[PDB]
C-alpha cells in the first residue's frame, strides 16, 4: 500500500491525477475497486482497462462467478482475484444514470468499500456512467469510513474536484 504523490482531503480520503491501473501496478494494493456493471462484462472504460492489464485473466474469472452466482444487483459488489494488480479486486456496481438507474444508490455502491481497511478506487458512476463527479465525492466522503485511495485520471476534473471539496 505505498501510495505516492495523493493529497488527502478527509482524514480517510485520499486524491490523485492518476491512471487507476498504473497505480495499481505501482502500489500493488490489498484492494483495488473495479467500476462493474451487473453481469461483470469488461467492455471497456475502467473495466476494459483493468482487466486488459491481467491480460483477460479477469474476465474468464468473472464469467465463472457469473456462472456460478448470477448477476450482481446495482449498489452491490463482490469480491474476486486481484491477479497482478492487488491482493483482491472489489467489484462494485454503482448506478448507471445515462441508463435511468437511481442514483440514490450510489451510497449503497460507496457502502461496500467498509468492509475492506484500505482501498484503491476510481470515482463511481462518474464518466459515461452519468452522475455528476462532484456529487460522487461527497458521497465517498460521507460514506466511506475506511481508507480508500481514489485516482482520477484527469487532470481537468482532478482540479475541478479539489477545488469543489475546499471552498
Ligand atoms: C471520470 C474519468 C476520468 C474516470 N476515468 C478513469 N479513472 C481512473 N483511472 C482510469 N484509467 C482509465 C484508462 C486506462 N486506460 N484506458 C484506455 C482507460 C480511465 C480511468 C472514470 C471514473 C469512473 C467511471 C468511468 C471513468 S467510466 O467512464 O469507465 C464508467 C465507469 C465509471
Amino acid at each position: 500500500n505505498s501510495f505516492s504523490g495523493y493529497l488527502k482531503l478527509t482524514d480517510n480520503v485520499y486524491i490523485k491525477n492518476a491512471d487507476i491501473v498504473e497505480e495499481a501496478k505501482k502500489v500493488k494494493p490489498t484492494v483495488v475497486v473495479n467500476a462493474a456493471n451487473v453481469y461483470l462484462k469488461h467492455g471497456g472504460g475502467v473495466a476494459g482497462a483493468l482487466n486488459k492489464a491481467t491480460n483477460n485473466a479477469m474476465q474468464v474469472e468473472s464469467d465463472d462467478y457469473i456462472a456460478t452466482n448470477g448477476p450482481l444487483k446495482v449498489g452491490g459488489s463482490c469480491v474476486l482475484s486481484g491477479h497482478n494488480l492487488a491482493k483482491h479486486c472489489l467489484h462494485v456496481v454503482g448506478p448507471n444514470v445515462n441508463k435511468g438507474e437511481d442514483i440514490q444508490l450510489l451510497k449503497s455502491a460507496y457502502e461496500n468499500f467498509n468492509q475492506h481497511e484500505v482501498l484503491l478506487a476510481p470515482l463511481l458512476s462518474a464518466g459515461i456512467f452519468g452522475a455528476d463527479p462532484i456529487h460522487s465525492l461527497r458521497v465517498c466522503v460521507d460514506t466511506v469510513r475506511t481508507n480508500v485511495y481514489l485516482a482520477v485520471f484527469d487532470k481537468n476534473l482532478y482540479d475541478k474536484l479539489v477545488s469543489s471539496f475546499l471552498e
